[PDB]
């Protein structure tokens, strides 16, 4: 809800390792999301036809969308909570057009933490994880509040 400066530094330090391979991370993240919560796949008319993990990894458009996710997320994270203006378009499209429940944001948050562990086994320790979890939570809580402001959910 409020991150210390240290936690924000941890988040941005970790995020710089995402930005080193945005496509790899975004692809993995979407794949983990889709494998651990298949219900989220059917939200994607572009991808709902992808079943095996090998198929999803061969989907360039899935990779492209991973980039879109993470670049949008990274722009938000870099604001260190001052992401009001960056969230509204995301909240708007995910509440009203995509109809994404906040719970689905929790699933992708888990998929982010998981993927960061499997791509950075020595770089993503307990502190960095706590910091990243708090950042994604704040993100999810603020998105929740922006849903409510658009008159949606919860
Ligand atoms: C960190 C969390 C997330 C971020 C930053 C994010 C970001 C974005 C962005 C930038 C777009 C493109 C512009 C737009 O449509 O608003 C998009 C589209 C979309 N998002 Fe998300 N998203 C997140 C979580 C999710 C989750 C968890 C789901 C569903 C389970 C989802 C479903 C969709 C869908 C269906 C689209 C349209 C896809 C398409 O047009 O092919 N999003 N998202």
């Amino acid at each position: 809800m409020v991150l210390s400066e240290g936690e924000w530094q941890l988040v941005l330090h970790v995020w710089a390792k995402v930005e080193a391979d945005v496509a790899g991370h975004g692809q993995d993240i979407l794949i983990r999301l889709f494998k651990s919560h298949p219900e989220t796949l059917e939200k994607f008319d572009r991808f709902k036809h992808l079943k095996t993990e090998a198929e999803m990894k061969a989907s360039e458009d899935l990779k492209k969308h991973g980039v879109t996710v993470l670049t949008a997320l990274g722009a938000i994270l870099k604001k260190k909570g001052h992401h009001e203006a960056e969230l509204k378009p995301l909240a708007q499209s995910h509440a009203t057009k995509h109809k994404i429940p906040i719970k689905y944001l929790e699933f992708i948050s888990e998929a982010i933490i998981h993927v960061l562990h499997s791509r950075h086994p020595g770089d993503f320790g307990a502190d960095a994880q706590g910091a990243m979890n708090k950042a994604l939570e704040l993100f999810r809580k603020d998105i929740a509040a922006k849903y409510k402001e658009l008159g949606y959910q919860g």
